[PDB]
């Protein structure tokens, strides 16, 4: 066969839930496969359709600061992790499904919220009342798999194919952060009363949601250096849509306002304390080799109260 291979550092560093893929983008489809071969397994795609899908992928995700080709190579990357450090708990269909999930859940993202499309009376709001960009994202997702060469699931049966498509559409959906405060407020109730249940399909559901959120914030797992450069390129899309708020005449929220730059760090701090820490502390519990997570996750916090001390710069 042809197996995909790494560097030595890449090799030894892609196992690591911090990994970062690094500023060449010709190198990120050979990392996406290498993950894909070897947390679902070299036959689980025809490598000629999975390269096609993986290019078109590409071309229909933007020039954006931070919603672009590697923050999804990132997310499926920190999905790869979960998967091969709790190898035993998961289906040949999820394991399938949920790296293409990642790869494809920000497809064709401009760079605003639902907020502004829902503001701005964009016609995709009108189409889809909640999750609108998310839907959109499944919408392409399910249109590029409908190219010709492009059936990577061409080897499953009709409702084989019809859970995959499940698996990924839940999948996409669930990185609403709208829906992840409630989907975590359940599993933590769930987890505490020792009534989740993984052989229960709406459980599945809810903790793959999580996982989804998880691997979507990652870049707050990463090392603080690659933590607080990606902290810009959010923070870039955040003001242009601020900006986009104001021709509209409307006041953004304060994150968007690039006037309100000198808060980012008690913002940040605000993020974490309300939002990841709980995130990955409750995914922590779920999924116990998912701690890494959680530790980088504090670890950055810390650095964020430095920063707020002035013990630490925001360049
Ligand atoms: C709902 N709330 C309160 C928020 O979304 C929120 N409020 N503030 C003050 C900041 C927020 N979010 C982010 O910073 C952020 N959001 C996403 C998701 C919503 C798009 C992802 C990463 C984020 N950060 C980040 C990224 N890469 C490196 N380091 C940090
Ligand atoms: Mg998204
Ligand atoms: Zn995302």
């Amino acid at each position: 066969l042809m197996q995909f291979t790494l560097p030595v550092r890449l090799c030894k560093e892609i196992e690591l839930f911090h990994f970062d893929i690094g500023p060449f983008e010709n190198m990120w489809p050979g990392i996406f496969v290498y993950m894909v071969h070897r947390s679902c397994g070299t036959s689980c795609f025809e490598l000629e359709k999975l390269c096609r899908f993986i290019m078109s992928v590409k071309k229909n995700y933007r020039r954006v600061p931070y919603h672009n080709w590697k923050h999804a190579v990132t997310v499926a990357h920190c999905m790869y992790a979960i998967l091969q450090n709790n190898h035993t708990l998961f289906t040949d269909l999820e394991r399938k499904g949920l790296l293409i999930a990642c790869l494809c859940h920000d497809l064709d993202h401009r760079g605003f919220s639902n907020s502004y499309l829902q503001k701005f009376d964009h016609p995709l709001a009108a189409l889809y009342s909640t999750s609108t960009m998310e839907q959109h994202h499944f919408s392409q997702t399910v249109s590029i798999l409908q190219l010709e060469g492009h059936n990577i699931f061409s080897t499953l049966s009709s409702s084989e194919y019809e859970q995959v498509l499940e698996i990924i559409r839940k999948a996409i959906i669930a990185t609403d952060l709208a829906l992840y405060f409630g989907n975590r407020k359940q599993l933590e109730e769930m987890y505490q009363t020792g009534s989740l249940n993984l052989n229960n399909q709406s459980h599945r559901d809810r903790v793959i949601g999580l996982m989804m959120t998880a691997c979507d914030l990652c870049s707050v797992t990463k090392l603080w250096p690659v933590t607080k450069l990606t902290a810009n390129d959010i923070y870039a899309e955040f003001w242009a849509e601020g900006d986009e708020m104001k021709k509209l005449g409307i006041q953004p929220i304060p994150m968007m306002d690039r006037d309100k730059k000198d808060e980012v760090p008690q913002g940040q701090l605000g993020f974490y304390n309300a939002v990841a820490i709980p995130c990955y502390t409750t995914l922590t519990q779920i999924l116990p080799p998912t701690e890494p997570l959680l530790k980088a996750c504090r670890d950055n916090l810390s650095q964020w109260e430095k920063v707020i001390r002035g013990e630490e710069t925001a360049t």
